[PDB]
C-alpha cells in the first residue's frame, strides 16, 4: 500500500484496538478515550491526568450523545488534529 | 505511534500533490485525480475519464471554488476510512 494507504488502515486499526477493549466494541468509552489519547497522541496532545479533562475531552467529540466516541466521532476528532496541523505548516 | 503516523502521512500526501500546480495549497482537478489513481489505487478504482474526475470534484467541492482544499479532503478521507470500518459492522 501508498503511505495514504497505509495511513487510512491505521486510522481504522487503532479505533478498533481501543474501543473493543471494553463495553460497547465499537465505541470509545472514557477510560478507552483516555488511553488511545495518551499512548497514541503523545506528541501531539498533553497527558490526560484529570476527570475534568478527559469529562471535557469526551463532551467535545460526542456529537450524539450517548457517552462514547463512535467511529464517526473519532474521524472528525482526527480531522480536527490534522487540519490544525496542516495550516499551521502550509 | 501509527496513529502519528497516520496524521503526518495525510498531512503530508495531501501537501505533496496539492503543491504541484497553481495554489499549493489546494488541490486542482489534475492533482485530485493524480492522488487518487497514484495513492488510493488498492481502494477506488482508477480515474480514466474527465467526467470522472469532475464528478469526484463536485462531490469533494463543499464551497465551491473549483478545488479540494485539506478539510475537504479530510472529509473525503472520512468517507473512505468510515466506509471501511462500517464493513466490518
Ligand atoms: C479499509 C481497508 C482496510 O482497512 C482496515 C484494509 O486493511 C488491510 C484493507 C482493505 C480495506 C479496504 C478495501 C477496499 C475498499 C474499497 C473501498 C473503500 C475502502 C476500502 C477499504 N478501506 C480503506 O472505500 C470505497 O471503496
Ligand atoms: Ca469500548
Ligand atoms: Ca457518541
Ligand atoms: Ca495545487
Ligand atoms: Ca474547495
Amino acid at each position: 500500500m501508498s503511505e495514504l494507504e497505509k495511513a487510512v488502515v491505521a486510522l481504522i486499526d487503532v479505533f478498533h484496538q481501543y474501543s473493543g477493549r471494553e463495553g460497547d466494541k465499537h465505541k470509545l468509552k472514557k477510560s478507552e478515550l483516555k488511553e488511545l489519547i495518551n499512548n497514541e497522541l503523545s506528541h501531539f496532545l498533553e497527558e490526560i491526568k484529570e476527570q475534568e479533562v478527559v469529562d471535557k475531552v469526551m463532551e467535545t467529540l460526542d456529537s450524539d450523545g450517548d457517552g462514547e466516541c463512535d467511529f464517526q466521532e473519532f474521524m472528525a476528532f482526527v480531522a480536527m488534529i490534522t487540519t490544525a496541523c496542516h495550516e499551521f505548516f502550509e
